């Protein structure tokens, strides 16, 4: 499961990064201790294998995957298209849009962590535990992911 986390994690990367350049909006939230099957039901069954393609795929604009969430449970893609819940904070500036939002609402009722891609910046943000680490460089990126998801 060691190498499921870390092939994990840099599928995320390369598919973020990819993303990032290209401005193509996404959100992936990735399942931990808390179980998010609601919010997977919500979104179009995969079940898929983790690769950095797939995830790509997924979010490319007015494609029938991209409007939504990604959510990744145990070692697959679970959904795509998935709804997340919207956080009512006020804090949360008003500049970003509802992926944030979404992002931020997820992780203020469950342990997940979030990745989010701006159509607009192109700026990789992130989401756990009802705390927003906005526009992190690469660097950042992969210390949260190598943290957070490798346990
Ligand atoms: C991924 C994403 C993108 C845009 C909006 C949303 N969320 C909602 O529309 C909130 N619903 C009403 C609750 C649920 N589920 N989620």
């Amino acid at each position: 499961i060691e190498r499921e986390q870390h092939h994990l994690i840099e599928s995320i990367e390369k598919s973020t990064q990819y993303m990032a350049k290209r401005r193509i909006g996404a959100l992936i939230s990735v399942a931990r201790d808390t179980g998010m099957d609601d919010y997977i039901e919500t979104g179009i069954p995969l079940n898929a294998k983790i690769s950095s393609q797939l995830l790509i795929n997924i979010f490319i604009p007015n494609t029938p995957l991209h409007d939504g969430a990604v959510i990744i449970k145990g070692n697959e893609i679970a959904s795509a298209a998935s709804y997340l819940p919207l956080s009512d904070s006020p804090f949360l500036s008003k500049e970003l849009g509802t992926r944030h939002r979404a992002a931020l609402g997820i992780s203020e009722v469950t342990d997940s962590i979030t990745i989010v891609v701006s159509e607009e910046t192109g700026g990789i943000s992130l989401t756990k535990g009802g705390e927003l680490f906005r526009d992190v460089s690469e660097e950042e990126l992969h210390k949260i992911l190598l943290k957070e998801l490798v346990t």
